């Protein structure tokens, strides 16, 4: 017997997802036979595959054979990754011939699934907020691909944090709390980073970051006075406050209007946005008020996002002179008693500084010029003048000495009583 020769096409290459559902290559292969034209065919059907092979070939008695496997079954091939399937033909005779199949792979694209939101808040930690999740990845071109780039996602434009991930999914994001303050209550910014696995296939991780209030910082003028008297109808005070606040221009400001009173206040006090305050009160709400005494009032305002801030008035009263009455005139006449001529009178006094006020300083009336009598006088203002008879004798019948004499209240208010003495032969 001499060897069949079988030539043509022994080779076919298919792609992974070239077509579906099967991949399909077809050559011919021709057949001489120097043993006569019944040898010079194929046996018709499957050819012997390598071990291994996932596709099969069939060839006709006319030498025409078909590859075929099912895409299904090569997809875990990647880009370029190449596998190569054998399968054995022969004569009628048994002379054999191989046909090389080349299968060669595509990227299949990652399945990233997992966590891919996150949150944190303003002030929740210091000096660092923190977000932590992970990602979970599947890729059909195998193991080696199924797994992320380690390092760094790429940040959205103006990103304050940063987020790693790590090879198995497990990103950490990572922002500094000095960097949120801005942010008002509530308040969003949205950042976002790319991460990849192997083959390049990307997720987005989103993560919102919220604000929380600042406490505005308020200072400058926050304290005034006003003496009773120095102004009329109305004591008048200003002073000007500033304010600023992290959350933004849009709250350093304050909430104009009346600032809120301490109880059993006189005065009133209203701010502008601005800060400029003005406080008034009647002066004849402090009258009362005696020298040097005070009478503390604080007045609450607000910035926008709710501070407050105190101004404190002071308020100092001053002396209102008393008013002293009842009987500040006298008379005695010569010889009516001896030796001492005596006369008595009582004086009142009322003093708008209050009822402890309201009495005289005791002790002598301080005498007028050549005055012969003298004068004392109680806390309560009960008067006694005593003249010696015989120092008044040279008057003639009819003849008047008046003598006066200066007491007080005990807030210094000063009082004249009257003395007339008369003569007799
Ligand atoms: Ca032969
Ligand atoms: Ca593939
Ligand atoms: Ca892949
Ligand atoms: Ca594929
Ligand atoms: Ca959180
Ligand atoms: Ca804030
Ligand atoms: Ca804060
Ligand atoms: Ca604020
Ligand atoms: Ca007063
Ligand atoms: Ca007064
Ligand atoms: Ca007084
Ligand atoms: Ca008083
Ligand atoms: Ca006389
Ligand atoms: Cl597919
Ligand atoms: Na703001």
């Amino acid at each position: 017997n001499d060897a069949a020769v079988i030539t043509g096409s022994d080779t076919g290459a298919v792609t992974e997802d070239e077509s579906t559902p099967l991949l399909t290559e077809t050559g011919t292969l021709s057949v001489t036979d120097v043993d006569g034209a019944d040898e010079a065919k194929f046996q018709a059907g499957n050819g012997t595959p390598s071990a291994g092979a996932l596709g099969s070939l069939t060839i006709t008695e006319g030498g025409a054979w078909t590859y075929n496997v099912d895409n299904s079954k090569v997809q875990y091939l990647g880009e370029g990754e190449t596998k190569v399937e054998t399968f054995t033909v022969a004569s009628v005779d048994g002379t054999t011939h191989t046909v090389t199949i080349t299968i060669t792979g595509v990227n299949d694209a990652a399945v990233i699934t997992g966590s891919d939101t996150g949150a944190v808040t303003e002030d929740e930690s210091n000096p660092t907020l923190t977000e932590t999740g992970t990602l979970s990845v599947t890729d059909v071109d195998g193991a080696d691909e199924a797994k992320f780039l380690a390092g760094n996602g790429t940040p959205s434009a103006g990103a304050l944090g940063s987020l790693t991930i790590t090879e198995g999914g497990a990103w950490t994001y990572n922002v500094d709390n000095s960097k949120v303050q801005y942010l008002g209550e509530g308040e969003t910014k949205v950042e976002t980073f790319t991460v990849a696995s192997v083959d390049g296939t990307t997720h987005t991780v989103t993560i919102t970051i919220t604000g929380v209030n600042d406490a505005a910082v308020i200072s400058g003028s926050d304290t005034g006075a006003v003496t009773e008297d120095e102004s009329t109808p109305l004591l008048t005070e200003t002073g000007t406050l500033s304010v600023t606040d992290v959350d933004g221009a849009d709250e350093a400001k304050f909430l104009a209007g009346n600032g809120v009173a301490s109880n059993g206040a006189l005065g009133s006090l209203t701010i502008t946005e601005g800060g400029a305050w003005t406080y008034n009160v009647d002066n004849s709400k402090v009258q009362y008020l005696g020298e040097g005494e005070t009478k503390v009032e604080t007045f609450t305002v607000a910035s926008v996002d709710g501070t407050t801030h105190t101004v404190t008035i002071t308020i100092t009263g001053v002396n209102d002179a008393a008013v002293i009455s009842g009987s500040d005139t006298g008379a005695v006449t010569e010889d009516e008693t001896n030796p001492l001529l005596t006369e008595t009178g009582t004086l009142s006094v009322t003093d708008v500084d209050g009822a402890d006020e309201a009495k005289f300083l005791a002790g002598n009336g301080t005498p007028s010029a050549g005055a012969l009598g003298s004068l004392t006088i109680t806390e309560g203002g009960a008067w006694t003048y005593n003249v010696d008879n015989s120092k008044v004798q040279y008057l003639g019948e009819g003849e008047t000495k008046v003598e006066t004499f200066t007491v007080a209240s005990v807030d210094g208010t000063t009082h004249t009583v009257t003395i007339t003495i008369t003569g007799v032969n």
